[PDB]
């Protein structure tokens, strides 16, 4: 029935039903509609005090902690979402990845060279599909799967 790793769940505000993906966090109103040897990934880091190397090309100590930088996170992504800024402009601005300076593209890869739950969502994401929060050693990121 659902594509991999999607659920139907009810909204608490307006008791319509939406769906989740419990692998790539993304969620949406729209029934989910539905593996390669490699996909291509832009990607925006948002770094923490509890990350593998709390410092990056924007701050030399990174001190927020790991709920201030999902707030962040979600809001770059209801930005992302409703058009008022683009994926890649909030990712040269903002992420915490040198990736930054390419508009978050990380290039292509396969499974085995990520860290683990980065793969999974990237793997998981359709073509031009975005992810919710994925937490990893390095942080919390949004991925994009561009191919
Ligand atoms: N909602 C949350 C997000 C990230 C970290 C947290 N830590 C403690 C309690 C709640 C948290
Ligand atoms: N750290 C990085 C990883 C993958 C791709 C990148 N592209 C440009 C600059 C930094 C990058």
């Amino acid at each position: 029935k659902l594509p991999p790793g999607w659920e139907k769940a009810m909204s608490r505000s307006s008791g319509r039903v939406y769906y989740f993906n419990h692998i790539t966090n993304a969620s949406q109103w729209e029934r989910p509609s539905g593996e390669p040897a490699r996909v291509r990934c832009s990607h925006l880091l948002v770094k923490h005090s509890q990350s593998r190397r709390p410092s990056s090309w924007r701050q030399e100590k990174i001190t927020r902690t790991k709920e201030e930088a999902l707030e962040l996170i979600n809001g770059y992504i209801q930005k992302i979402k409703s058009g008022e800024e683009d994926f890649e402009s909030l990712a040269s601005q903002f992420s915490d990845c040198s990736s930054a300076k390419a508009r978050g593209d990380l290039g292509a890869f396969s499974r085995g060279q990520m860290q683990k739950p980065f793969e999974d969502a990237s793997f998981a994401l359709r073509t031009g599909e975005m992810s919710g929060p994925v937490f990893t050693d390095s942080g919390i990121h949004i991925i994009l799967r561009t191919e």
